[PDB]
């Protein structure tokens, strides 16, 4: 079979499961840069407050059209003058960049954005690029004081905080991205920024990978799609941070439904379903820059997933950030070196009450493993099931209300991570969710039927979260902490032995 377990139809998905939102309304832990008076189906959300009002702190963005962004000059008026001009070659869109940055002017090397105009683009594809998207991209960024109007505050380490915006908004912001007007993003060497991604993308311009003309195809796509017709829906980013974790070999809790599968992908057949992406904890990973698997993908696909690393600190071990509402732009087919644009994507989604794509996507970062034990000592399993569960839990919300969790080998390939353990991991922290599993296997069909084949095997003995946690425990002392790179026994064959006896 393609398929085994519960049968996909039966798994909870938004936004059916969902309950009526709450008024949607700024507060404490939640910034919200619109109107939400004027908030309509079909139409574009109205900035709130009207006037731009600008907070230069170390508390929010710094926004390059800050009266505070000075070089003294004003570098917002230094911007205007560079990208006011016409663009007919390469060369002339490079200049206007590094106007504003003039200290990067020897290190920034932008001879993949060259080769994609010159030598990727026939001249067609060039004459558009110039005369219509870029021109459309500089107008949507010069807008931001305009269209940002409002501080956006920093999701630092250790807040639960949320922040919703319009996808207008995120528009503008990433246009000024594209051409590096973030100030204080840039150094190698900077403290201030130093635990945050990077945002401006000149790395994206660097070096001869064929990977990035696809990155830049994709990317213009999602550009030439949202100046010529501005979105109307909201995006919300919400930083999430656990105190309470379980005592998971106390946990009483059974296990929920699988349905594990080798075809599909969690973007197509996990609609309406927790997307997971594997992150690293600096959200997006190398995307502005060589990174080209699962996280990557899906922030070029959904380019408004790459504006979270404006604000996004990196993500300690009990955090996640929790994305609803992005806008797939992007049909592709493979990745890393095999990864190609496909075509442009119309986003079937429907809309939620606060006009949000119901897409949720959930940024959780596997630890890397350069020795394959390493990830069965007990901290490690813990940490791995902790981070699960921050990623998976609503606190507020009645389990028939949670959709499935849609989720793959999390970590795995050439992160190090056991796709084995890693699974029946997501499946512990899952069940202490009380989410059901939905899970992509990627195209391992063994790998489908082993799991399948545990899952069932534990769920028919009715084993607790706890009494498989303590069989995790098992496995380390009897085949990992005293071993060879490999354990003599796998896991799953030293679960069964051990129940069965
Ligand atoms: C479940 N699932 C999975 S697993 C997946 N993987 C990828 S890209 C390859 C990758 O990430 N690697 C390979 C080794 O290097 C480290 C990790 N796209 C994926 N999609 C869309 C998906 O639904
Ligand atoms: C003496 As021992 C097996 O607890 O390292």
């Amino acid at each position: 079979k393609k398929w085994l377990g519960t049968p996909i139809e039966e798994m909870r998905r938004m936004p059916r499961c969902g309950i009526r939102l709450p008024l949607l309304r700024p507060s404490a832990n939640h910034t919200v840069t619109i109107r939400v008076d004027l908030l309509r189906a079909g139409e574009v959300p109205k900035p709130f407050p009207t006037h731009y009002k600008d907070l230069w702190d170390n508390k929010h963005v710094k926004m390059p059209c800050s009266e505070q962004n000075l070089y003294a000059g004003s570098r917002w008026e230094l911007i205007q003058t560079a990208l006011l001009n016409k663009f007919t070659r390469p060369q002339n869109l490079k200049d206007a960049i590094l106007k504003y940055n003039v200290a990067y002017s020897k290190k920034w090397d932008f001879t993949a954005l060259i080769d994609f105009w010159d030598k990727v683009l026939e001249e067609a594809e060039a004459q558009h690029l110039y005369q219509s998207i870029l021109p459309d991209m500089v107008k949507i960024a010069l807008c931001l004081p305009n269209i940002c109007t409002q501080p956006i505050p920093l999701l630092a380490a250790a807040m639960n905080h949320s922040i919703t915006m319009s996808q207008e908004q995120i528009a503008s912001l990433l246009a000024n991205a594209f051409f590096c007007t973030f100030p204080r993003r840039n150094a190698k060497m900077k403290s201030e920024y130093s635990s945050y991604p990077d945002i401006n993308f000149n790395r994206l311009f660097e070096g001869r990978s064929s990977r990035k003309p696809e990155k830049l195809k994709t990317l213009f796509c999602y550009f030439r799609r949202v100046t010529a017709a501005a979105p109307t829906g909201l995006v919300t980013f919400t930083r999430q941070s656990l105190e309470d974790f379980p005592e998971w070999e106390r946990c009483e809790k059974p296990l929920t439904r699988l349905h594990v599968t080798y075809e599909g992908t969690i973007e197509e057949n996990g609609q309406g379903m927790l997307q997971v992406d594997f992150a690293n904890r600096f959200v997006g990973g190398g995307v502005t820059s060589a990174g080209l698997v699962q996280e990557e993908i899906r922030f070029l696909i959904n380019p408004e997933l790459i504006i979270s690393r404006l604000f996004t600190e990196v993500l300690d071990h009990n955090e996640c950030l929790i994305i609803t509402g992005t806008e797939q732009y992007s049909e592709y087919t493979g990745y890393a070196e095999t990864y190609r644009w496909s075509r442009s994507h119309e986003d079937g989604s429907e809309r939620d009450d606060w006009q949000r794509r119901c897409t949720e996507i959930v940024a959780i970062d596997a630890l890397h493993f350069r020795r394959y034990l390493d990830q069965f000592v007990p901290e490690k399993m813990r940490r791995e099931l902790n981070k699960a569960y921050c990623g998976f839990l609503r606190p507020g919300v009645s389990s028939e209300n949670l959709s499935a969790v849609a989720t793959g080998n999390w970590g795995c390939g050439a992160f190090g991570g056991d796709a084995r353990l890693k699974a029946l991991i997501q499946i512990l922290a899952a069940a202490a969710a009380e989410r059901d599993v939905v899970y992509f296997t990627f195209g391992d069909s063994e790998l489908m039927r082993d799991i399948y084949s545990m899952h069932i095997f534990l769920t028919e003995r009715k084993l607790t979260v706890g009494d498989v946690y303590k069989l995790l425990l098992r496995y380390y002392n009897e085949e990992c902490r005293n071993c060879t790179p490999g354990p003599d026994i796998k896991l799953y064959p030293f679960i069964y032995h051990a129940v069965e006896s």
